[PDB]
């Protein structure tokens, strides 16, 4: 280690001491602080323009359910059904009649589509379409029954009248019926153009009223769906982008700064890998076998690859965010996960700046020496944790509601060891103290042996390992 | 210990070192890993075929309550009652009339039983049957009252009409009335034969509408019950078991592998007990009294007896699971507990493989040296815990709802020390700050002295014992 | 300490070694174990006979509210009111009319009182009585208003008809009205005489329908109350006490055993105080000042005074429990607290028997050396805890519901540091983000600075003191 | 340090030893104990007079909603809306008609205002006023739309009749409509003058029924507001202040004692700063550089500046509390925060008296040596905590309700790591397992990685730092 002392210790420096190392004037770190401001402001003024459009989306549907569903009070979304045969007729007819009488009874001023799509013939806007099997004769007590999947879409066409038909003539064939759907579309004008100060968006909803009968169980649920397909509406007017282009040319700063930091930080990655070739031979091997691909690991800094990671996502995110002016994408999920996961991972990079101080390094490196020991034991618990998830899903599965699928059992058990919704699950078992009294006595032994296992002997390790690691770092 | 060194140290080995011990090629452990795949897949494809039949069971009843109970909205299962005398007449008659008019008003296409059982004469399908005392004259203010239990079942017979009677003529004798029941049966065809791709099941429900009056309290609850008695329905058709026997001959692999592992693991149990006779005398006793029936305990390995235990349950479980093709059992509880408790106890056997590594052994043996000290102290707490359960059941028993039986008090207190449903129980006491103000002041002193006892001086031991044991294992 | 070695070490012995001390055959401890069986069985068969009578009490009232209150659905107990002036007339008249027509419309077979009490003239059973001021002329915009408390009870008398009056002629004088009450009584026969196998109880309810108007706020609540005054009903019949006196002469065993143990244990108290006079002078004082009234404290054993305490309560409790055959007391609170607090304090005496073993003594004496240090710090927290209770009661008092009285704030805060009903109280503040936006910003700073104080710096002491005490006891 | 030994050690004394220092008779500390009684009694008898007026305020509104809102049942405050066009007409007309018929149908005896304010012409009491745009022609499918904010207030005037008009003639112009408001006022007399024993307050409510349509979404919410403007009512009567001035001249004791303590405690502040000039030079500097502005910090006692702080707030608070007799302020927030924050901060001053004992000093100074290390690490967590708040607000923002604004996300996450409302947020995500199945899989990974981070590796530090600090203070 004679002549490589100066260059291999420059790589192990800190910008508190780089200032007095060779006089570097470290703006190569200060640009990373600009991301903390610019990406978050890119994020916050993306969220507020998106939130205000969601409340317009999720409140016209609440308007539509009080106009298109017969007897719908509030709250009962998923428990709204039709049980008789004439409850199903009055539900269908009331949904059509309000559509034919929309500008007289409803406020809000919608207007019809006069569409040209696939489940509509030309002129037609509303179409109620049955679905039933091709040929099928099911009959209990004479069990000569034929089932062949071949569904026929019998649509009934109706267009809205222009100025102030035979759909009432309708049979349904219930013993073969699959589902009855209703399709229509409605344009409108958003009228929140005042706090935007300029020309607003212009919507087109797409309603699907669904009379679904899959289970053939004598109970038909009733649903409603919308998709706000947004595009701009026709105008020859001007003066809109006096301030609007001051948002349209802000993401170009995000395009600049994250890319210019993607250039800068990777050059250090280019520097660190380049300086590996010299330490390998290094005296025409003297020690030789001491380099072992884990002593190679402390060359590439883990903070930089995290800063490279966000900048891949961030400039991929904001280039997708450009698709709000004229691009026909409604991909409000892919553009949203990329921006949030960047900001979730940009802000954790601040902890690096806290480790430059001699006090805060103790608490963070306490996590670093203990993150192995927790992640070892977290595998020891997850094996037992998957044991109770498969056992509780079969025994307590048929009789209850919370324990029906694995994605609920892994939630109803995991929310239970922290101490939440515990008495409610004990109270739901005691509708079975008469009905099948073995399953009750298993459920008392299942639940008590689980909640008194993870708090009293598993949670205590996670307190003991960190205490056991905090003694090592300071002595 | 001269000549027994090699054989008594082979028994204390590990399959990480058995490979270099004598060249054994340890497939005698790899067969145990096959259970992890086969039993779980035996479990998961048992659950999904069982779940889909439960949702058909628990949704035809929800259909039946909206057809057979007068004025039943959703949610109010247990608080649905009839209070006047004419609420009870209109509830009975509406339950019969919908039965006589089922194919005209209900969708789902049920059909009648035309039964031959015990609470039905021949031809009859529906039977409403009173229950009242033989002779009894209760009268307040003239208390010459006779009570002798001798109940008479007065049934009224009615059969459904074939093509498009005197039950309206009915008296009830309320001062002697016990309960009025209604029995009928309905066959149907499940029509979820598409994702099964073959001939579906064919059900027969059994409805019991119960007008129960036990307490004679001027309030009659109303109930409904079903039991889906399933059997196959008549067909001369074929092509069903092109893929269905590929489930019917999968459990035979579970029959093979768990049994072949029941043969293998017990041979080591046969080996361990056989090698006990030599260590007893062992030098025509030299030490003699040192063997003390607890130094005998570390011979039989505790992991093997757990692997024997599941294989008893597993091949007993899956042989009961064969009763789904043609066996008339509906025993969906006994066959379910055995399979789940096996899988709960098969998956914990994976922890043995984690103890072969030098890191994971530390965390597990920390539990093993601390499982005595916790189970000592768990007896010290349960004595005090049963103290508050008997004290709170008498004082707070009459005035409240959660504290009515011991099986609720042992739930309402145990869910309370973890911190769940705590404010709701404090809020329920304050309907008694005027009504009997001593019981209120006891309830503030009962609850505060209990929740501030188990968190602050009992939960702290369970954190202290594990920390106190983690120092011993690593130093 | 020459000649007092043998007698002063006999007093420091254990019954594990008293057997080999002088051959005592320790039945003077085994009688204390008899209490564990006898008092608990005295308790459990007191609770089950009491529980079954409460469900008859609290279900006839639920019957009465569905017969006597106009438009009462379930659940809405405390939010049932009458707002107009004709809602109050229809509520009163419907309550009288159902009383006049009770045997025709209600099941359950009640019967009238034909009473002779104070708010009833002779023959009369029902009495609706106004309450209003003597003389008062309140008038806004002409504020010459007189208020003098002198209330007049104007009752209207009505008796039930015998075989198949002017109360409809009624004015109420609302501007002076205080409350309108309705009183009647109803006898009945309990008919759960079958599982008792003998002659049942015979009740007399006392209904009070209350139209309370205290606040004069334009909103009158409506209430209902009962008191089941129980006594036996008339009979010349016999054969009741073939098994019933086998309960009536079981408490005499509780009278025996607790008293015979009250005699035995106090003789040791008589022995311990008697042996104090000798240690005082003890060598015509040698050390003298070393006895300091805290070294006197370890003479009288703390376990015995607890066993004396329960036996005072237990034989006082069960002698009050004798008042269920013929004594006219309804004191079901005083007799219940004494029995439960005994059993709560009898069962903690079992821990003494656990301290005879060398293992369990460590965990219990860990509590004993740490019970000072916790109770010191519990005073340090309660000072700060009363600080937030007075601060939160004034600021957040007017705007919310949970924070209205101190008895709720001491519950809503104490249930909050354990982690229960936390988000619901944060959600209730955000109806004030527009209404008085200073109180909102205080409420975010009030709640966050409190819940993040007691979990993160106060709960951690209670874990640290016990860990800090567990190291002292074992080293 | 020769001659300044006596004076610089008098400043480091305790009143347990000041009694034997120079014979001081320490009433200069006992006056501070008088505040504990006087301020709290000033607080409690302020709260009870304020609480009783709030329940009169918040129960006349509950009366008003059952009289002025068409079809308002209880509970549904924020979900009460009008969806058709004729639901809006029947809601307006029913609100006017009940106002015109108030003394005939309502109890409580209100009376009209006959007002003279700004949204009322002379004589008029009720005024329903539209709001709509000046000129605007919005039309979908012909998008020549004009929007200019210029709102016109078209009021309709109506006065109540004196002894036993054209507002029914009304159009609304819905396509331009903004909001319809209704204003009126009602005086009354509180009649809770009995427990006050003297002349009560005399109120004037101000009702605002709001038909708000901002979003133009086809859904109009309906609201109600009151402001109880209180002043005294006209009387020539006397005898009121026989006991009432015994409250009016109690706050003057609070004016005395807190001010006389503000004089006393600040003289010690005047003493401590005065004695700093001597320690600076102190030997014409010998050490010189050892004084470093943090060794200056232990001169001014931190307990006194807290006692100065409350006395600033307390005498500012109670001088604002004088504004309840005749001052027209309704500022019941500013006068309330000052009194509560004083009492919150007066009561923490009691801990100083606990530190005079040798036992309680250990627990408090354990907090003092650990309050740095917690507040260091609390910055390390809040950086990561703001990361998840920005990430969860965009991804889970559109699809759910709890995650809509940052002020809820900082509550829904912070209430979640303590273990409250955890399963309810997992259950709300599973309405999206079909709808946009990427956002579901992110939500399982978002929530699990957060709740299993702060309990298992962040909560454990807060237990480890206090344990790590409790070892330092006692060894
Ligand atoms: C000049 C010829 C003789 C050299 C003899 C002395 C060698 C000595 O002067 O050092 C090498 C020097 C420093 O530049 P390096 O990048 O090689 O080394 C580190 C830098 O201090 C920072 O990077 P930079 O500011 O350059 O972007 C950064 O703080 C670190 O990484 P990090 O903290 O993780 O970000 C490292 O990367 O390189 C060249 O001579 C630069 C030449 C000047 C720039 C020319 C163009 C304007
Ligand atoms: C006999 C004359 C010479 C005495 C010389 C030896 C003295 C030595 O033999 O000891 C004193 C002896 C023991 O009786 P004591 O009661 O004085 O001393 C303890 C007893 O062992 C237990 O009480 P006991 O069984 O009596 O109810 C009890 O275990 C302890 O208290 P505790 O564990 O807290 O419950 C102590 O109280 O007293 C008398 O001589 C008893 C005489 C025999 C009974 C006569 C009537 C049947
Ligand atoms: C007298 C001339 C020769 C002096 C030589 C001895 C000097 C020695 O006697 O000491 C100085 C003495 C004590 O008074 P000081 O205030 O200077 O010093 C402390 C006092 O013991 C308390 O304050 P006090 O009771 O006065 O309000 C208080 O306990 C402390 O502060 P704290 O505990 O934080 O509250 C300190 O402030 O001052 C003057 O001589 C007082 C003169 C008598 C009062 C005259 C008017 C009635």
């Amino acid at each position: 280690e004679e002549d490589l002392r100066r260059r291999l210790k420059y790589f192990f420096m800190s910008p508190c001491d780089k200032f007095r190392a060779k006089g570097r004037k470290p703006c190569k770190l200060m640009l990373q602080v600009v991301k903390i401001l610019v990406v978050t402001v890119q994020l916050i003024l993306f969220g507020l323009s998106n939130q205000l459009a969601v409340t317009f989306r999720e409140e016209n549907t609440i308007a539509f359910r009080h106009l298109f569903l017969l007897g719908y009070s509030d709250g009962a979304d998923d428990t709204f059904a039709a049980y008789t045969r004439e409850q199903l007729y009055q539900a269908i007819f009331h949904a059509v009649d309000q559509y034919l009488a929309l500008p007289d009874v409803s406020l809000g001023r919608y207007a019809y589509v006069r569409g040209g799509g696939d489940p509509w013939t030309n002129g037609s806007g509303l179409a109620l379409c049955q679905r039933y099997y091709h040929r099928g004769h099911v009959d209990p007590a004479n069990d000569t029954f034929d089932i062949d999947p071949m569904v026929v879409t019998d649509c009934i066409q109706v267009d809205p009248p222009e100025r102030p038909s035979s759909y009432k003539n309708l049979t349904l064939k219930f013993h073969k019926l699959v589902n009855v759907t209703i399709h229509f579309r409605l344009k409108t004008i958003n009228l929140q153009s005042l706090i935007n100060n300029e020309i607003p968006d212009c919507y087109t909803f797409s309603v699907l009223i669904t009379f679904d009968n899959k289970a053939h169980s004598g109970r038909i649920p009733i649903s409603l769906e919308t998709q706000a397909h947004i595009q701009e509406c026709k105008h020859p007017s001007v003066f809109q982008h006096g301030d609007n282009s001051f948002r349209l040319l802000f993401d170009v700063v995000v395009i600049l700064t994250c890319s210019l930091s993607f250039l800068l930080c990777a050059r250090s990655l280019l520097r660190g890998f380049l300086l590996q070739n010299e330490f390998v031979g290094f005296m025409w091997r003297q020690r030789g076998r001491v380099i072992s691909l884990w002593e190679r690991l402390e060359f590439v800094n883990g903070w930089y690859i995290l800063l490279v990671t966000s900048d891949v996502l961030t400039i991929s995110g904001t280039i997708m965010k450009i698709g709000i002016e004229a691009k026909n994408l409604a991909s409000y999920d892919v553009c949203s996960i990329l921006l949030g996961t960047s900001t979730l991972l940009v802000w954790v990079g601040v902890i690096r700046y806290l480790t430059f101080f001699h006090n805060y390094n103790i608490l963070i490196a306490t996590l670093r020496v203990a993150l192995p020991s927790v992640m070892r034991f977290c595998c020891c618990v997850a094996v037992i944790y998957l044991g109770y998830c498969f056992c509780g899903w079969i025994v307590l599965g048929p009789y209850h509601v919370k324990f029906r699928s694995l994605s609920m059992v892994s939630e109803c058990l995991f929310s239970l060891i922290n101490g939440d919704d515990m008495f409610v699950t004990f109270a739901a078992m005691q509708a079975q103290q008469g009905r099948s009294s073995l399953v009750w006595l298993f459920s008392q032994l299942y639940l008590y042996s689980f909640i008194s296992l993870f708090i009293y002997m598993v949670l205590s390790l996670f307190i003991a390992l960190i205490t056991g690691a905090y003694d090592t770092i300071k002595h």
